[PDB]
């Protein structure tokens, strides 16, 4: 399964040599465990759970879905397994629905103050190693969506490529070849001239980087009326008190890498009888 | 050596199939680039970067060492290599770095306003997965100290575990005999009388959990006239707040999870030429 | 490095439990050797080539690069090292060399009937297992571009996929928040009335399926008429005696996966002198 | 199961970051494929693809097997499981089968060509990287013989090895004591006098390479007088119009690479319906 | 689970490219087979014999249990599956088995000779290569006890680390923030005063190398007298002649390196029908 | 590298989380250290160490070499690197070499009594769990050869296959042609007419199970007599008291899995300044 491996080495970094209360344990025995809210939240991380909790032979009774919003003392899942199993994997558990969810979470109050359904939240390639499938998905949850999901999925030429780009029409031109047949290509711009440039050099996508919401309105006032194909990005720095604003700008998306990067985990805990 | 799978797999996830520029690029060439810092805090992350670094075959000229403060503008390391290869690694070095930093800096601050060079600052098994041993080695370099690293390096009995256990002395007692000889035997307490029976039954550390600062001051002036070697351990909600008052209950640490669990990213950039 | 992995599972294959002439030969020495073909073609492989020698320890004297034509007898490389290694890794080489410079050859032939820089020359994801990236790698050294790599790469819906579907045109307007900001979607068409059909759709990329030239030339000239920005793509069973004529049907590009599953070993060996 | 790491890292590289169909998917539900044949040909794959099914969780519910015979419309395979698991596993199942049969069914033309059960058609180490095994495998299932599996199966010395030897006899009767127990010993022949001077030396298979009928049936005459239990093996480019002839010169196998390396795909796809 | 990863490379080992037997098996089907006992010993491997079973498809129907007795021609385990895999999987199961009961053995006549129940017998580092858990969980089998798992689980410093720590108090005071919370210092002494030193400076246990039995129950004395808490264990060459005299020296264990180093298979096979 | 995998493995498993050292060293430096001899034996297990050193970046100044013996106090080998890469490297450096050399010192005792240059000494599949490939190499290092390395290197047909097997002769004739070309096919018998008609079959390789001398004698002389070509092995707790008398027997290999399984390790340490 795709996530399995993710699974195993999270299991693995906690139990180390292996635990040491199996090694105490009278006795073992079947039990039933609750995975409890203690905040309010989205929920997110449920792919991930169902996964570990099948490969360490652990039975979910039951379980809220992702995207579901829950309330505090809410119980989120119902587990039953042997006893042992249950405190070996409880806290790699937690933690992966607590920081899943606490992505989602954020992003959805991003969601909201964004407040449109006809351009779309993104997030960034700025996430913690070995977690960006993991993270990418949690977004998914806040009810927002993805960008790509690496170096590979598309071509994102920047200021410190473009250093090196002379003539960007005639590079974009012959890059295609070269390229993935299905590869989109964009180009960051901090400038209407950069931009405008960018259009007319072949870009599919163009982000507008640290521009006011102006600027931005500028931009994508040029692109309606001479490159309507080309989709418009903004971002840099966009908060939850402006995002609103950029969202009137008439730019496709807005890309904001703290829904991942400045999110929490959401409190949690398992009890059980 | 101990951490380059990890810096493989980090940097696996986001190659993908192949960098789509490496497909582009007309021409490699020896570059050097700058990671320079966005905002103030304390460095984390050297031990991974420089093996990052070395892995990809991109030299390290300069580098700010883990646990030095630094100030926005700040160059945090000097690197040079082939261009090609800096662009493939940037987004993998600026994470790590950004989520290591971020971590050091909050717990930075939580050890000042403990202000105390008796106490120890703790974090907990609250982690984010696949991430255990990167995150606690990053509170370290914020001036901190490490509680266990897993299920394996301590045994730690608290609520679901006691609840089936008749006789607690007699259950430590015979339990050493199960356990690695070198083990320490913590329990988790919700009161004066627990704490008080957990020292009786042979417990080698003491959990004093979501107790009042007086509360934990009764436990530790009974620890230090009847069990002054064992150990005792403040937590449960510790904030920036209250960490302080905690420090002068007589308790020998205090754990945090938050140190890790609510630290988010810290803000920096990589610059060519 | 990113094939590193590759290289290291291919040898391990051929040496088993350990090679058993190491096990006799009294004296080990430095010596060299040259891969020589026995044929003519393009070149291919040199990137897994090289890797694989540096892993080894053996060195590349000089060899030939990707895309240079050669015939026989012509002595494409040179290396030398400890005589063991040679005869441990003569064989991995040889059948890398031999498999990629077989795909690139068959693909410039395909190159030549196509003759033309205003249509590209496109793989398909029919590739031998384990060997993707190996074998789309190896079209490149033959001339042609590359499809996309996977099915991360990009949405190809085909009849299968809209089975189900009923409304097109929202169907799509919807997948594109659920997929990655830079991703595009390209529908498979058997009909005129199905590539008109996808083109409404929001489609951004049509292939024309199992098509004639007077079909395709249909969808060509009303593309061209009503969406110029619609990427098309010609592909179904295209012959080495058909691949011009379609170039000339209007389409941007003409699929052919024959290309590398149809492809075969150049003849070459290795010897030491 | 053996195999079964093969078949992971092959459905890893197709799906990458994960299949982007299952993003758009509204609802997933059960449903059934089937893997007909556009050509004809000898069937191989079974093993790997029942494992493949198997890891996925798809319902195998009916296939031919290895070695069967089938033409063009004949239906291989019935499958049944998720609908969106049946389309992420359609390419990796169609390309093992495709290229397996492949195989199998160029070895068939050779097995007949030969037309003898007192001869056995060998293939060679000359496979595609990370598919030895696999396609070892698939020569069988054309109906030949497989020769050792690696270089750790056996020892086979050529030229290049004696290079530096001067006492076969001696050389030999030392790497026995080195070799493991069980092992046999080949060497490559390119003259009468080479394989009288192995059968000498202590051989247990003498390989006639690059020579004509005539050469041939010397060594074996002279093999049938003085050393009846030393194989004889004969190579080199013998083709589908002279593998009889050489079946004929009282050599016990016949060994051509080219069942590997010159076979190609056979055309199948999979239905829904 | 915790040890899949152990047996799936314990048994890829042995099947190397492949059983040739199965190559040859006319047909498969179902059999049972028993494990037997050759000689007297206590059984040890039930865990991973048990995980090894169900990873192969393997039924285990009867099995005695870890540490149990058992004699010649015993019947200790009782398994039926797939002949051809009974096969595949014989040696692997019994070599694991004979191991492990090898250890278990030994161990238990060590544990004889100690004769006592405050005493603890401790195993060591000193494990073969890739063995480390697996012998340590082979000791408690014996009806022993385990000491540190690795150098993660505990400090121990010795001679060679003692030459370079100026205030041996000073350093283990200033070692604990840097430690993991949990941990204990061990501090291996030759002499009476290095004891005694010791536990002045905060060792948490003391080991008493290479010391008569007299000079041990001095240092034992004064623990008891001056450092209640603290933990004594003797070590150094003990035999199962000199065992019993050191278990009444007051120490609190005895660790011996030989209960794993000096262990051998015991005896046992596999029986059919 | 061939091994390396197999050394980090070693490794890892030693360090857990992580070195707890290195984390108080005050100040890491350069250092000499040496691996002593505490017992006299034959070396062996270098090519594993030097790979290990080289591996973790320490300097191999000086070593002596595989198969050569050494005395109490001898230095083995003079190594040079970080004092703290030395520390964490130690133990699993002095495992390695001990428990090979303990398999080289038992086997060269074997090769003495043995007495012969005619017959040698063959080892069996008894090897401890994931150390197959290390302990066979082990035994080549006391002076003896190697029996098959695994199952896939040759068949053995022993009691429980033959019980499967009507007609033995029939079997093997048929069975060459499923068999890799180079395979060997040895025969386990326990009696005279076992082994006869094992010969009579066309088995390449007999061995002689639990007989006699005289048994084994009379086999050897009908060997010689009828089927010169065949290889006969002596086994079945064949010890150091009767191997002399087995080597006169006639019979070309004896094999004593006891080589491997009841070797032990020879006392070593390491010692710094
Ligand atoms: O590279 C990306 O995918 C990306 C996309 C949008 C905004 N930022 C980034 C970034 O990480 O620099
Ligand atoms: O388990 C731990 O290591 C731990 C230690 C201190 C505080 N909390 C925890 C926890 O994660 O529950
Ligand atoms: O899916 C693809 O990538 C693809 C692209 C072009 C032609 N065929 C295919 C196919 O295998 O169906
Ligand atoms: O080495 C082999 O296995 C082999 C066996 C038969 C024919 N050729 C070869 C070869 O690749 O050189
Ligand atoms: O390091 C240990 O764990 C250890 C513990 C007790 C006795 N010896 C050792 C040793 O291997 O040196
Ligand atoms: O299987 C073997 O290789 C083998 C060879 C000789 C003696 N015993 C065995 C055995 O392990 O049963």
């Amino acid at each position: 399964m795709e996530i399995r491996t993710f699974l195993e080495r999270a299991l693995k970094e906690d139990l180390g040599h292996g635990d040491l209360f199996e090694r105490v344990l009278e006795k073992d025995f079947k039990a039933t465990a609750f995975v409890r809210a203690k905040q309010e939240g989205v929920f997110s991380g449920e792919k991930y759970a169902l996964e570990l909790l099948e490969m360490t032979g652990i039975e979910c009774v039951q379980t809220i879905k992702d995207k579901e919003r829950f309330k505090p003392k809410d119980a989120l899942m119902e587990i039953r397994g042997d006893f042992s199993m249950l405190l070996k994997v409880e806290r790699t558990l937690l933690n992966l629905l607590q920081h899943s969810s606490g992505i989602a979470t954020l992003t959805s109050r991003f969601v909201e103050a964004l407040n449109s359904h006809k351009v779309r939240l993104l997030d960034t390639r700025k996430t913690r190693p070995l977690l960006r499938i993991f993270e990418k998905y949690s977004v998914l949850n806040g009810g927002a969506s993805n960008h790509r999901l690496g170096l590979d999925d598309a071509l994102m030429l920047k200021d410190t490529h473009l250093r090196h780009v002379k003539d960007l029409k005639s590079f974009l031109t012959h890059a295609r070849k070269n390229l993935p047949f299905t590869a989109k290509i964009e180009i960051e711009c901090e400038s209407f001239e950069e931009a405008k440039n960018a259009m007319n050099a072949g870009a599919d996508i163009v982000m507008c980087d640290n521009l006011s919401v102006l600027e931005t309105k500028e931009i994508a006032a040029y692109r309606d009326a001479h490159y309507p194909f080309v989709l418009l990005e903004a971002s840099g720095n966009i908060s939850l008190e402006s995002i609103n604003a950029y969202a009137k700008s008439g730019v496709d998306a807005i890309s904001v890498g703290a829904l991942i990067h400045q999110a929490t985990f959401i409190d949690m805990h398992m009890k059980m009888a």
